[PDB]
């Protein structure tokens, strides 16, 4: 028994991660078949990042201005292209250390791992959710750009995250992939809002059913409610709205606690109006909106991957 | 900017994870080397973990009776000999994944990352610190026994932990790497207790040393402390006492911040005596102490591996 916070193993990410240098700026790409994906903020100077104009600045840039280095050895740029937000340096070799991979966007509320790295070398690894207002909450200091979010299915990892920027209180934001921003960002050091966030409430009443499997039960109560009830109280919380589909999705929990996805909603309920009491819950005195359904399923379920 | 619990990247223990299995038993095994290591009870049907004779019980088995497989291939077995706790089977190849390694034993207070682990293949990588009552709170299935922690020197993993048993509330025990339990537990299913558990102190200034450098800093105050007076409040909430040793060790934190550990001291002796009042550091709503001085240095500074 036991739940923790959990990332997936980095493997098969690690081996496909390099140092990107153009002039003055160092940091991560990602290699895959033969491109090496970076934040196209690689090709700018601390002045530049006020106000840039990526397409003038990539201009005075040749192939033999981007220094890519995977561990010791260096690689040679033959191609250089810019899409959305990202840059794609064509190399002459083919990682052969390329994993089965797809680039998705994640939805928000959903979960992925996060391999942090500085000057091509992983640091470190952990979860993170795509908040609602489309930012992550990380750890991400100055050489951290270019690292990226993912996550595996059995052999095939899906790239879902490139880190790019900080917005205030140590909030994340970057892009997918194909380089297009998650949320209203721009790749510019101008003032910029990220929205009011919202608490991910299917994923909080995963994690209640996590807490019952693992036997802390003590805020469990004898009432219910309704979808429209538990909704009222959700908006007065700034909880999303429960729908039919996460009642939905929350079935294999349901099935193995034997406690019905509304009977857990009064549970709920009753710790937003009254609090914990000075009481934890699966080590926490907070409510957490950072596992999804899959995550508790797998984790209380015991999945693997090659 | 920001902070969060983080592994280290698990890629180099991946290449070293095997399934042992002997008769009905399936569980995960280490190999380095042309050794394979794993928790010595992989030879009990569910009767014998309850009163084991180890010795009688391994002389009924023959190098022939250990299925190792890494991947989808078979190793030859060519000997096996038990050390306290683990067997040690000798294969006829020479693991080609080997990373430079060590065995260590950790100390109480001390983290390592966990390669949770089912059928000998990789699932998750979490972080957990050795309890002062030598547990760890991890998260641990069937089929997990076996499953190692680590930490990583540049390119050196250290192993320090492989996984035994689970005691009441989701604690968990288990061995260093030449099978001596950390604590007074044994391998046989009979009544055992973990001793009282008590905070680790120099582990929670570091954490808030963390926030205050991520500027979460409401709970700094007017007030300085001594050590005397510090260690009266300490004994009181079931905090190990802050020695000189544990000062010094603070010292980068200290230094980064201009704040002197004595008065944090006096910011945590607040925080114990008035609680948190609703407010929260770093996302947390209690004490986080599973974070030693190595890891805010190693995060707060972006220390990473080859
Ligand atoms: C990466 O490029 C990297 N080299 O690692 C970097 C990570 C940050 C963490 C400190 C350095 N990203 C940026 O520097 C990023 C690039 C400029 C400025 N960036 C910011 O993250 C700035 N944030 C910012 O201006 N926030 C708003 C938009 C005002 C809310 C920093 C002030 C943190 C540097 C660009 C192109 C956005
Ligand atoms: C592993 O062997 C494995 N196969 O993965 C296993 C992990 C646990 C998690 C459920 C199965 N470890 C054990 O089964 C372990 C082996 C027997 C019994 N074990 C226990 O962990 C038991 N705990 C226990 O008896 N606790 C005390 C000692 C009474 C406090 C379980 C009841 C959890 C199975 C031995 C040799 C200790």
């Amino acid at each position: 028994s036991g739940f923790r916070k959990m990332a997936f193993p980095s493997g098969k990410v690690e081996g496909c991660m390099v140092q990107v240098t153009c002039g003055t700026t160092t940091l991560n790409g990602l290699w895959l078949d033969d491109v090496v994906y970076c934040p196209r903020h690689v090709i700018c100077t601390s002045e530049d990042m006020l106000n840039p104009n990526y397409e003038d600045l990539l201009i005075r840039k040749s192939n033999h201005n981007f220094l890519v280095q995977a561990g010791n050895v260096q690689l040679r740029v033959i191609g250089h292209s810019m899409q959305n937000c990202v840059l794609k340096l064509k190399v002459d070799t083919a990682n052969p250390k390329t994993p089965k991979y797809k680039f998705v966007r994640i939805q928000p509320g959903q979960t992925f791992s996060v391999l942090a790295c500085y000057n091509g070398s992983p640091s470190g690894v952990y979860q993170c959710a795509m908040r609602p207002n489309f930012t992550i909450k990380g750890s991400f200091l100055n050489g951290s750009c270019g690292s990226v979010g993912f996550n595996i299915d059995y052999d095939c990892v899906s790239f879902c995250y490139m880190h790019h920027m900080e917005l205030p209180t140590g909030v994340h934001a970057g892009t997918d992939l194909e380089g297009n921003f998650y949320g209203p960002f721009v790749d510019r050091q101008t003032a910029q809002a990220a929205g009011t966030d919202t608490t991910i409430t299917v994923n909080v009443l995963a994690w209640l059913y996590a807490a019952v499997i693992n036997g802390d039960r003590w805020f469990l109560n004898r009432f219910t409610t309704t979808l429209n009830d538990f909704n009222l109280v959700a908006m007065k919380y700034n909880y999303e709205p429960l729908t039919q589909d996460h009642v939905d999705i929350l079935g294999p929990l349901s099935a193995q606690t034997g406690i019905a996805v509304l009977d857990m909603c009064a549970s709920l309920k009753e710790l937003l109006q009254n609090g914990m009491n000075g009481r934890t819950i699966l080590g926490s005195a907070l409510l957490e909106d950072e596992f999804t359904p899959f995550d508790v399923v797998r984790q209380c379920s015991g999945v693997t991957f090659q």
